[PDB]
């Protein structure tokens, strides 16, 4: 028993982080068969991040101008190339410690490991959700960019994240390995703004389903509620309307628990309208939005990876 | 900036996790040089656990009764002997892949990241603390007996906790790697409880300061006070009693920020006598006392391990 934030093993992915050094800048890339991906504003100085012309910048960088180093050991950078907002620099030697590995793109609501480092080492590991305004709420300080977040599938590593940029709030914003924003970002020291930081409205009733599986139970009522009607009261709390697709993916929970999912939105209603009255759930005194239906039956169930 | 229950890279871990098995039945084993450590009640029987003698349990065991697997390969067990509560196997083969690593025995309020494993395999990692209680809020299920707490320092893992069994409300205990128990509880199943779960104050203070190196000021107050008349006000709140070494471990916050410390404990106090009137505090409803100063520090300064 128990309900922790709990992030993936990071055995597989440390064994990829590797630093870039291209002039005065340096930060992190990740380092799979003969590929090393790092953000494309490793060729910038800081007066080109108001304003930089990413295309001019690379013609005055060659192979040999990317310092490229695994623990304490040179790589040989033999071609580069930008896509989109991730530089790939071709080096002579396969990584050995190349997992099984997919580039995916998640979608807003998904959650991933982060390995935070600095100069190619780890420095520690925790879990995030991709926000639905596309933004993470991270740790990251200055050095960490290039950092990776991920999913493990037994012995499969899903790449989903590679970290760029900070946004006023202390939020975080980044690409997936083809080097693709998540959201509107861009890699420009530039007025941005996030939109709105709506709830994940599917995980925080997974969340609730956890509770109830660990005898947290105080919050369970007397009432149920349609999907319409459960909107209505979404909507006004800048929660994200519920789908039926969404009342699908909580039956494992649904069925492990016997109560319906319209049921728990109506304690969920409840919870929103009449607040916590200085009471916890899991520890929390606030409603959790990080656990996917996924994060809970992996947690409640001890699925593991090799 | 931004601030996370952030767990150490798992990897050096991983590679020491094996399976072990005796009758019936099946825990997680710590393979460091030619020794295998994991709890003694592997020995035991559903019935034994209800008042087990492993003396008398163990003499019924011969090096062969007990199968240790690392991954897919059997690893021969040369040895075996009990040490307070752990059992050491002597395996033939030293794992090839042993860290640098140290056994501690941690003080209450120290913090170290579990890595949850099952059958041999890890599922997950977390940051924990020990708590004043000397249990630890985990998530724990039945197959995850032999999963260790552990910190980095650079190249060092230094195994502070082994995982040994759950109290009522679902909070856990364990042994330090030469199998004391930490607190009075006993590898038995019979009526034990926790003690009254006191916050850790030096910690949670830490956590202020983290709030206001990330830009969350307004809990900041316009008072002070001393020492004595903060721990009358902790005493009613089952916080810590704060000491002078308390004082002088938040000395580098203190000096970053330029608050000290008995102003923030003055804001403190507040916070405990007022509450937080529906504001949050690095995204918590609550306050929060399982980061330690050097959690903090770590964190706010980007420290790296290899
Ligand atoms: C990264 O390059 C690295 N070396 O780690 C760096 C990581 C930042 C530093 C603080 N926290 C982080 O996550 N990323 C950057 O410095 C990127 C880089 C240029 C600026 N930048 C930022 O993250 C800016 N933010 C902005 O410009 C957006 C704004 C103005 C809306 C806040 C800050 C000011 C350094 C945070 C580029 C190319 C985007
Ligand atoms: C461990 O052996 C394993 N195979 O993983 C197991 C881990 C537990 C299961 C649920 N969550 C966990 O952390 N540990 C045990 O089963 C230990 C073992 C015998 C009983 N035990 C327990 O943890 C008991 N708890 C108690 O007996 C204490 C009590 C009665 C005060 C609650 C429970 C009932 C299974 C949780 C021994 C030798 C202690």
């Amino acid at each position: 028993s128990g309900f922790r934030k709990m992030a993936f093993p990071s055995g597989k992915v440390e064994g990829c982080m590797v630093q870039v050094t291209c002039g005065t800048t340096t930060l992190n890339g990740l380092w799979l068969d003969d590929v090393v991906y790092c953000p494309r504003h490793v060729i910038c100085t800081s007066e080109d991040m108001l304003n930089p012309n990413y295309e001019d910048l690379l013609i005055r960088k060659s192979n040999h101008n990317f310092l490229v180093q695994a623990g304490n050991v040179q790589l040989r950078v033999i071609g580069h190339s930008m896509q989109n907002c991730v530089l790939k620099l071709k080096v002579d030697t396969a990584n050995p410690k190349t997992p099984k590995y997919k580039f995916v793109r998640i979608q807003p609501g998904q959650t991933f490991s982060v390995l935070a480092c600095y100069n190619g080492s780890p420095s520690g590991v925790y879990q995030c959700a991709m926000r639905p305004n596309f933004t993470i709420k991270g740790s990251f300080l200055n050095g960490s960019c290039g950092s990776v977040g991920f999913n493990i599938d037994y012995d499969c590593v899903s790449f989903c994240y590679m970290h760029h940029m900070e946004l006023p709030t202390g939020v975080h914003a980044g690409t997936d390995l083809e080097g693709n924003f998540y959201g509107p970002f861009v890699d420009r020291q530039t007025a941005q703004a996030a939109g709105t930081d709506t709830t994940i409205t599917v995980n925080v009733l997974a969340w609730l389903y956890a509770a109830v599986i660990n005898g947290d139970r105080w919050f369970l009522n007397r009432f149920t509620t349609t999907l319409n009607d459960f909107n209505l009261v979404a909507m006004k709390y800048n929660y994200e309307p519920l789908t039926q697709d969404h009342v699908d993916i909580l039956g494992p929970l649904s069925a492990q628990t016997g109560i319906a999912v319209l049921d728990m939105c109506a304690s969920l209603k409840e919870l929103l309208q009449n607040g916590m009255n200085g009471r916890t759930i899991l520890g929390s005194a606030l409603l959790e939005d990080e656990f996917t239906p996924f994060d809970v039956v992996r947690q409640c169930s001890g699925v593991t990876f090799q």
